[PDB]
């Protein structure tokens, strides 16, 4: 499989080490962070040492090409002892070149294999560290899951490819050093004058790099930003869709993205300034070292001399090549190693089965959300927590199982044992329904039954593709909320553990649904097995069935004991219990995307610049052919156009990638945003925020400097070619086969390389996914202590990614070997041609240096060509989302007949309505016809899959109609814009989406409402105390998901958000679902006494609160049963809606 060496359990073990003494030596010091770079250093440096000696032997080598060149030409001009001899150096130079290439070859296969381990290590370092940072970083906006996915994909990654070109950073300049050292030695003093103008590159590197490295932090942050708002308008995309607001997050993005690329403008100015140094400054040395030379040595340069320093010369521009790319790197590494660092140092965590005393817990802030925590829970006993919204009972959960920073007291566990945790929010694996219940048990097909029978979860899973062997979560078929919740229950139910601590169950679940999983799951399959179980629920009917009791007020326990101990003691909280009871052509389309100028402007400036620079060398061997004003000033005109030339080359093709990398990233968000829901429910959002994020950072960052770098490689070989053929005729000839074999070791390679690549990308996204499913649901798999088996598949993993990545290098560097060779071939080919059949003894010597250039170059032009396709799939991806469906916003009624306040009455008739989801599917709704008179208060109550929601969504078109007609006072709704409708219509969901930001950006992202209505909204939501007492007001900040706040605080946040809109008609649709009911009933009164013009329609969670209604209607499989006040369906005999007030009571 791997060897030991490579597996990533000794690199993750080597590097932990090394970071440990690094954090002691951190530990001497204060304010002295520990380095990743000098950990790396320590753990990985004897190969990198190896590389570079590697480096050194090559370099040493390739210095053989100007002795080789000054002998054949001298030799030209004009025993044993032969040495001399054109053909024998000639075949000297091939053997010296070869040798060199296998070096050069065995240095990079060593760092390649250095890189690839470190990868593996740092994947594990980092994932560790997930398993150990708490969730207060995620909660309180220290950092995000995207992030951290951010770190796993791009920066450790940058790193390794850095790390890939590791040795250049010190092996480029000795070769750079060492070529003065000669040239002063052919040309005397004149060429300290060269050496001068060389020696500038590097403050002007350094000072470059700087500017890049300011622009590339502030590129990375801008695009956090930007992928922020994209994530969370992607998964928010049925509200957004829903309140008309899909535009203004799409110009937020937008406004994010123009700011991104200023900064990436910044970033390939000073990229496009930097190749332009790197090219020009060789230019002008050349000029003044051989004017110089014409100047101050009175005797003229010989043809041998001259030729061996232009091939010095040449020999330095090689390392000058690849400079601007290390920089690059390097600069992208460092931001990149700043970003991992600052992620290894953040927070990490610190009978009677539970017993706390005195607790004083915080939520890593600093002030306390739990005080006085004195409970007791008692073993194999059912304990229910009973508690308005935001009273600390998913705190004192998440506090006993120690995920939020003691204050003060303890907690005792008569070392933690496994306890199975069912989260408020549900959290689903990306494996099969199986393989979420299991949850890494040994398969019982009768504990297994038992489970799934007593969650009702068989004929959910026998209506699916492959019914209980399906893939779940995203990247998978995407389960309904009740599926999802009663999926994770299960999961629960089936470990083996003895604490099962159930955070709300029945929030999903209907009425049916939760009684059975409270009568069968819990009241008789756990006690059977006498677990001990922690219920958090708001259904007071259970209370009954309670062993022990826990009420929170405000975060402290009021009251804790027996039923008949709490009528005793508090009788304020019984009676008030009771009462609440009431008891490729891809290419081609990124390089024209410039426009048809910028194109043909790069690729004939290019060719000119070329042209230019080999004049220079054939004027330089004309020049010295003769052993002057004229030459001198003909130099300096050549010299001059080819660094106005460079100049100009450089800035095209940076601009080119710049419009393209708008372009793209452009049309790919304002087509997404305008597709139909139905491609966001089929479609994983995997699929379409990698597109935004990982296809978006190649064509923003990777492929402009890949296409560069291919054009000069391609372009610096074909005027070798030109050069040679023209001092050799008949090397044409010898074209032949050599061009061939090219062609034949490009095919093989294709067909392994794309197949390898595949794979390659097969084998990195399972990993990738492992790191998301983990960074959410960690307090999960902390919970049930699985964290060694998800360490050891996350080990898996990465050891089947990195012997896939190593193959793939493998398979380049096979070819990169074949091409090497090849050159060295042609290169021999070209000096026995040059030696026996060129005119002039200039001739020689142009035709030997420039097969030199052939081989120097070769090698990049096959590397940045595969890699160029390797990317062009990526702009591929991107591409392919043009072709998607586009909701029709048009609409046919004529704007003039729409009124200035349509719903102004609020009257809906509904004749003949029948929805389907996709066409061929079963239609949910069957010829409901309803009539809601204007100010009317209407309940709709049904059992989970009776067309409730899709009743609801109906009114705003998310669902598409077969037959039907809705008519909001008077106007087809079919006909209105889409805007128009979804705009004036305001509709609360059951899913709290969220959004990050401000509270007033939740409440009105237009900020086009005054703090007055604000309030207002917020009084009637019940969250005005809450607000008030919050640090910044109404600007309190509001991390991703909402996650800083209650679930039940979630949806009052959302229930304010409709109240601000004031349309004329709300459908809320089972809002109260996570309310409990004390406020609920307080909260329905309020919201009656304030709505009491407008026209409501309620899909109830219970049908308590539609008691007090004036229309009811109660659907069944997407028919309407009955139709009539609540008194005349309560009295009716046998009736549905009496049967659901009984069981909900
Ligand atoms: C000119 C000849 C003799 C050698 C050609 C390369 C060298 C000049 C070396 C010596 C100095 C090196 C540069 C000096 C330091 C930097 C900055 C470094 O990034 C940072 O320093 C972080 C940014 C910051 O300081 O805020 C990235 C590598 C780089 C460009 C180095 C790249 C390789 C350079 C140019
Ligand atoms: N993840 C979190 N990070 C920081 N503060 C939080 C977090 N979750 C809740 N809080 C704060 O803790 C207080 C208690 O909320 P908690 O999470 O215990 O809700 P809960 O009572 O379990 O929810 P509900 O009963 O509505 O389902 C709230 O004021 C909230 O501000
Ligand atoms: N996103 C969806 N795509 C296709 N069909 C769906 C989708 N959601 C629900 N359905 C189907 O429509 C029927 C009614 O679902 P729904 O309207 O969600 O019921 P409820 O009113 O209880 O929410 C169900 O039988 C279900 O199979
Ligand atoms: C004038 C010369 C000495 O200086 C430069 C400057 C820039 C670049 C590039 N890219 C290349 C070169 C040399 N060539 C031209 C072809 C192969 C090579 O090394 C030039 O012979
Ligand atoms: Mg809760
Ligand atoms: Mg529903």
């Amino acid at each position: 499989k791997l060897p030991i060496a490579m597996r990533a359990v000794t690199n993750y073990v080597c590097l932990k080490e090394a970071y440990e003494e690094q954090k002691k030596k951190a530990a001497d010091h204060p304010n002295r962070t520990p380095s990743i770079w000098l950990a790396m250093y320590r753990a990985f440096g004897r190969p990198i040492l190896l590389s570079s000696t590697f480096r050194y032997l090559a370099d040493l080598l390739g210095f053989a090409g100007p002795l080789c060149i000054s002998g054949i030409v001298q030799r030209v001009n004009e025993s044993k002892e032969f040495l001399e001899n054109a053909h024998v150096l000639a075949v000297l130079l091939f053997l010296a070149l070869i040798l060199q290439r296998t070096f050069l070859q065995a240095s990079y296969y060593v760092t390649i294999e250095t890189g690839i381990n470190l990868r593996g290590a740092l994947l594990a370092m980092i994932y560790n560290k997930i398993l150990r940072l708490s969730t207060s970083n995620l909660s309180m906006g220290e950092m995000t899951l995207g992030q951290i996915n951010n770190l796993v994909a791009i920066e450790t990654n940058q790193l390794m490819w850095f790390l890939f070109l590791c040795p250049n950073l010190w092996a480029m300049p000795v070769q750079i050093i060492m070529g003065v050292i000669l040239l002063y030695n052919l040309l005397g003093s004149s060429a300290l004058v060269g050496a001068a103008v060389i020696v500038l590159l590097a403050p002007i590197q350094y000072f470059i790099a700087t500017k890049l490295a300011e622009a590339q932090k502030s590129t990375l942050d801008y695009s956090t930003e930007r992928l922020k708002k994209t994530n969370e308008i992607l998964k928010g995309i049925k509200l957004l869709k829903l309140y008309a607001w899909e535009h203004i997050f799409c110009k937020s993005v937008e406004e994010t993205r123009m700011k991104e690329l200023s900064s990436l403008k910044t970033f390939a100015l000073y990229t496009s300034l930097s190749i332009f140094m790197n090219a020009a400054i060789p230019i002008a040395a050349v000029l003044a070292t051989f004017v110089t030379h014409a100047y101050a040595s009175g005797n003229n340069l010989k043809p041998a001399e001259a030729f061996a320093s232009l091939s010095l010369f040449h020999i330095l521009v090689t390392p000058l090549f690849l400079l601007s790319t290390v920089v690059r790197f390097a600069v992208k590494a460092i931001i990149s190693v700043q970003k991992l660092n600052e992620f290894l140092l953040s927070d990490e965590i610190g009978d009677v089965a539970i017993k706390v005393t005195n607790g004083y817990f915080s939520w890593g802030s600093g002030l306390a959300t739990l005080s006085n925590i004195d409970i007791r829970i008692p073993t194999g006993q059912l304990t229910m927590i009973v508690g308005q919204v935001g009273c600390g009972k998913s705190s004192l959960l998440l506090a006993i199982l120690g995920e939020m920073q003691t204050l003060e007291g303890k907690v005792y566990w008569n070392s933690r044992y496994s306890v199975a945790y069912a989260a408020q929010k549900p959290w689903l694996l990306n494996a099969t329904v199986e393989e979420n219940i299991t949850f890494g048990s040994s398969f019982n097909r009768q504990r297994y039954k038992a489970v799934t029978d007593a969650c009702s979860l068989q004929p959910d899973i026998d209506l699916l593709p492959f019914g209980d062997q399906t893939e779940i979560g995203e990247r998978g078929i995407n389960l309904s909320g009740g599926q999802r919740q009663r999926i994770c229950v299960a999961r629960a139910l089936y470990q083996n553990t003895n604490i099962v601590f159930l955070d709300d169950p029945f929030s999903a679940l209907d009425i049916h649904l939760s009684d059975h999983l409270m009568q069968e799951g819990i009241l008789k399959f756990l006690q059977d097995d006498k677990r001990t179980v922690v219920l958090v629920t708001h259904k007071l009917q259970y209370l009954t069935h309670a062993d022990w009791i826990i009420a929170m007020k405000d975060g402290s326990v009021l009251r804790e004991g027996t039923l008949k101990d709490i009528q005793t003691k508090d009788v304020e909280l019984y009676e008030h219990w009771k009462t609440l009871m009431n008891r490729w052509k891809t290419c081609w389309w990124y390089l024209t995307s410039g426009g048809f100028f910028l194109l043909f402007l790069m690729i004939f400036s290019k060719l000119l610049k070329h042209s230019v620079i080999v004049a220079i060398d054939y004027w330089l061997a004309t020049w010295t052919s003769e052993y002057q004003t004229f030459y001198v000033a003909g130099f300096s005109i050549l010299c001059g156009a080819g660094i106005f030339l460079c100049l100009v080359t450089s800035l095209t093709v940076e601009w080119m990638g710049l419009t393209a990398a708008k372009n793209l990233h452009h049309n790919l968000l304002n087509k997404i945003i305008l597709g139909p829901i139905r491609f966001f429910d089929t479609t994983p959002l995997g699929l379409i925020l990698n597109r935004f994020s990982a296809d978006t950072n190649i064509i923003d960052q990777h492929i402009p400097p890949t296409l560069e770098s291919l054009t000069r490689s391609t372009l610096l070989c074909l005027s070798a070619i030109g050069m040679i053929s023209y001092a050799t005729p008949v090397f044409l000839i010898a074209l032949a086969p050599l061009g061939v074999a090219f062609y034949f070791i490009q095919k093989y390679f294709r067909v392994a390389s794309k197949d390898l690549q595949e794979l390659d990308d097969s084998t990195q996204l399972p990993l990738l996914c492992h790191f998301s499913e983990t960074a959410e649901g960690l307090t999960t798999i902390r919970a049930f202590r699985h964290e060694t088996r998800f360490k050891q598949r996350m080990l898996e993993l990465t050891d089947t990614n990195n012997i896939a990545y190593l193959f793939l290098s493998a398979a380049n560097r096979w070819l990169e070997v074949r091409t090497d060779y090849l050159g060295a071939c042609i290169v021999l080919t070209a000096s026995i041609a040059s030696i026996s059949g060129s005119s002039n003894s200039g001739l020689v010597g142009l035709g030997l240096l420039y097969a030199l250039t052939i081989t120097n170059y070769l090698n990049w032009v096959v590397r940045n060509l595969a890699d160029l396709e390797v990317q062009m799939g990526a702009v591929k991806k991107v591409n392919s989302f043009l072709t998607m469906e586009s909701e029709n916003y048009e609409g046919t009624m004529d704007p003039s007949q729409v009124p200035e306040h349509w719903p102004q009455e609020g009257e809906i008739k509904i004749h003949d309505l029948c929805v389907r989801y996709e066409n061929n599917l079963k239609p949910v709704l069957k010829h409901v016809k309803a009539y809601i008179k204007p100010g009317q208060k209407v309940g709709i109550c049904g059992r989970t899959g009776s067309g409730k929601s899709s009743l609801s969504l109906a009114f705003f078109r998310m669902v598409d109609i077969f037959d039907g007609k809705i008519v909001i006072d008077g106007i087809d709704i079919s006909k209105l814009p889409l805007h128009t409708l979804r705009s004036r219509l305001s509709i609360i969901l059951q899913d709290p989406i969220l959004f990050s930001g401000s509270i007033r950006f939740n409440l009105d992202p237009e900020c086009k409402c005054t703090d007055d209505r604000l309030w207002e909204a917020l009084e009637i939501a019940q969250l005005k105390n809450m607000v008030k007492s919050l640090p910044g007001g109404l600007d309190a900040t509001v991390t991703e998901g909402g996650e800083n706040f209650s679930v039940g605080q979630r949806q009052l946040f959302c229930l304010a958000r409709a109240f601000v809109r004031k349309s004329s008609i709300l459908i809320m649709d089972e809002a109260t679902a996570s309310i409990d009911m004390a406020t609920e009933n307080i909260l329905q009164k309020v919201v009656m006494t304030a709505f009491a013009d407008r026209t409501v329609v309620t899909i109830a969670h219970r049908v308590h609160t539609i008691l007090t209604a004036d229309l009811v209607i109660v659907m069944k499989r997407g028919n309407i049963l009955e139709y009539d006040t609540p008194e005349s369906l309560l009295a009716q005999e046998d009736g549905v809606f009496a049967s659901f007030v009984r069981a909900d009571m």
